[PDB]
Parts: structure tokens; C-alpha cells; sequence
């Protein structure tokens, strides 16, 4: 019943643009959107964000997240590991070099989301969340090798899946962070489950 | 470590601006990163609300009530939580009653109300409180809910058991093109999770 007439652009920067929007209402009435885009989709998605489940015997579950200064924030933030897709990459394969690159360890994927969108009222921007498991015991995820790419500065926070959200209400209430909502979602769902 | 040095309007429209962000690396290097901001923001904690509804009724499973629309900037109808901006005055626990009410018809009652979370730190500066309220749906006024939408808001409701999310928005999805929310599919994913 609705969609999109036409967009104009307003603005375009290096990484991102700013667009009017035109669309047809449900009653046949013409009205107008403020639309934010990235400028470096092909992709399934823009991007990757990663829930990856640290599983370590003998110790408790733990979701590995990153610490890192956000500019748009103008603060820190707390979030899934995650970047966007590199053109031609597939989501799953992205989604292992991030947590790579973010947090030095190597995971496995368990699942693997459609693209879902991140603020649909404001831009068009998605992601694939790609649930991976990391095997905390083996070898190669003792001493973990984060590797950077240029500009990402990332500091790893591993919390224990089953007190997920009372340890993030925590770090907010003691360090003045911002947690993600992605985070925050699933950190409330673990404790609203059953 | 980091900080912020400048912020730098690049373009305003009525709803978004664009913004130029100069700030310190850890390295003590000058860096720049394209912000995006609401206009809109003006004592708010947050700019906005999302609103987890918990449809309870004796003799049935809990449901998550969600809601359907057409989002300009994803060009498609998505699939989210109630939400919407915070008007200046208003708290994030009164927004959010609001919000529920006048998107879906139900009268909630306030459950809990996280801190302000970041939407999309790497590209805006936007924020949310994500208020969990109950419905009592066992209550008249929550019987035959009527929608109070606002002029251009026009929203189907669409209520699923909080015991197969997951399952049933993969359905959803796989009938027509419609995206899933972000938060709203990380919060399934953790309710199978757990
Ligand atoms: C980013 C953006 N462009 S227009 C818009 N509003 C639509 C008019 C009704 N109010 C809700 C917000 N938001
Ligand atoms: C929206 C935006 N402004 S700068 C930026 N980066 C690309 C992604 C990682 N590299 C650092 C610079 N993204
Ligand atoms: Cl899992
Ligand atoms: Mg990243
Ligand atoms: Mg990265
Ligand atoms: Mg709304
Ligand atoms: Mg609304």
C-alpha cells in the first residue's frame, strides 16, 4: 500500500548520506522522510554483529563484547563485536574475521540472522547478527591475538551469560558507558526467558 | 583516553544533521569520523523509547506485541517493538505508556527502564531508554485494543508467544519482504538461548 516516489540527495560525506525521502502514505497522500545511508553498500547487509558465546569448562558461559570510544557518541560504548561486510565477503565469513580482529579469538558459527535493520526510522542501515560459539579451551583462544585494523581501538569485556544484564547495568552505573541496545535486548530477553 | 575536539555541521534538515567529528586517538592523533544527530534532542536522557510489551492473559501463553509499519528509510515495512521520540518534558516511562498506547491500543504497566543505549554508535549520536512493560490482558480496558495513532503513523499490530519468537518471526520473513528490527530479533534470540 505504501512506497517509496523518489529521494533526493541532501548531503553526501565520505561514509555517509543524508536524503528527503518522498512516499505515498496509505491515503493516497504524498509525504516526506529525512533518510540516512551509508555510502559503502554492494552486500546482504551493511554490516555484522556478533554474539559470540565464550564456553569454557568449569566456568560459567560468558558473551564476549568490546569496549571502544565511539565518535558519534562522543563517549565509550559497550557492544557485540561487529564491522561492516567487506564487498564480496560473505556474512558468516565477516563475522569470524571481526571477532577476530576485535578480540583475537576464533569461533565457530552457529546461526546466522536475515538482515535486520538497526534504526528504520532514521536509516536504512543493517546487519546480520551471526551467533558464533568459541571453544575457550583450545589452544588457539588461550592467549588471544587481537588484530586491529588502522583507527579501531578495542578493549575486550567478557560478562557471564546468566547475570548478563545486572553486570551491564553495573558497568554503567560505575564507569559511565554506554551500552548498545542490541546488547541490552538480549541481555533483558535472558532474564525475561521462561 | 579519547575525546572529542570539534563538531562540525555539514548539513541540517529539519529532522537529522550531519556533522563533521574531529577527536583524539589513543596515539594522541587528531582523527575525524561523519556523526549523525536528531535535531530533536533537547534535555531527553535519550531521544527515544522502545517499549518491550509483555501481553499476559490467564490461560495463555505470554505474548511480545510488535508492530508493523512502512519505514521511509528502509524503502519496506519493518518489523520493531512500540517506540517512538520522547517529547521535551515527558519522562522515558511516560513516552513509553504512550507510545504503547497510542501504536496498539494497550493501557501497559511499567515493568522496568533500562539507561540510555546507543542505536548505532559508529554512525549517530542516538539514543534510547527500552522501557519492558506489562499488559494485563485480562483487564477491559485491554479487551478490543483501539490504536490512537498519530497524524502520517499507520500501524498493524502483530502479537506473538514469547515462547516461539525466534520460529515465528523466521515465518513472518519468510512469507513476505518485510525486515526484522535488530533489538527485537536479538531479544528472540536470547529468549532461545536461554
Ligand atoms: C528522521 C525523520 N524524518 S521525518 C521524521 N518524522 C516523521 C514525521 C512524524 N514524526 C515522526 C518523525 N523523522
Ligand atoms: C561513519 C564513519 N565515519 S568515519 C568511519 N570509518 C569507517 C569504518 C571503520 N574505519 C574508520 C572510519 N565511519
Ligand atoms: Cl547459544
Ligand atoms: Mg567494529
Ligand atoms: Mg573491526
Ligand atoms: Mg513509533
Ligand atoms: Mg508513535
Amino acid at each position: 500500500k505504501q512506497y517509496i516516489i523518489s529521494e533526493e540527495l541532501i548531503s553526501e560525506g565520505k561514509w555517509v548520506k543524508l536524503e528527503k525521502t518522498t512516499y505515498m502514505d496509505p491515503t493516497g497522500k504524498t509525504r516526506t522522510w529525512e533518510s540516512v545511508k551509508r555510502t559503502t553498500r554492494k552486500q546482504t547487509a551493511d554490516g555484522v554483529a556478533v554474539i559470540p558465546v565464550l564456553q569454557r569448562t568449569l566456568h560459567y558461559e560468558c558473551i564476549v563484547l568490546v569496549k571502544q570510544f565511539r565518535p558519534p557518541m562522543g563517549g565509550y560504548c559497550i557492544e557485540f563485536p561487529a564491522g561492516l561486510i567487506d564487498d564480496g565477503e560473505t556474512p558468516e565469513a565477516a563475522a569470524l574475521r571481526e571477532l577476530e580482529e576485535e578480540t583475537g579469538y576464533k569461533g565457530d558459527i552457529a546461526e546466522c540472522s536475515p538482515a535486520v535493520c538497526m534504526d528504520p526510522g532514521l536509516s536504512n542501515c543493517t546487519i546480520h547478527i551471526v551467533t558464533v560459539t568459541i571453544n575457550g579451551d583450545d589452544a588457539e583462544n588461550a592467549r588471544p591475538k587481537p588484530k586491529p585494523g588502522d583507527g579501531e581501538f578495542v578493549e575486550v569485556i567478557s560478562l557471564p551469560k546468566n547475570d548478563l544484564l545486572q553486570r551491564l547495568d553495573a558497568l554503567v552505573a560505575e564507569e559511565h558507558l554506554t551500552v548498545d541496545a542490541r546488547v541490552y535486548s538480549y541481555a533483558l530477553a535472558l532474564k525475561h526467558a521462561n
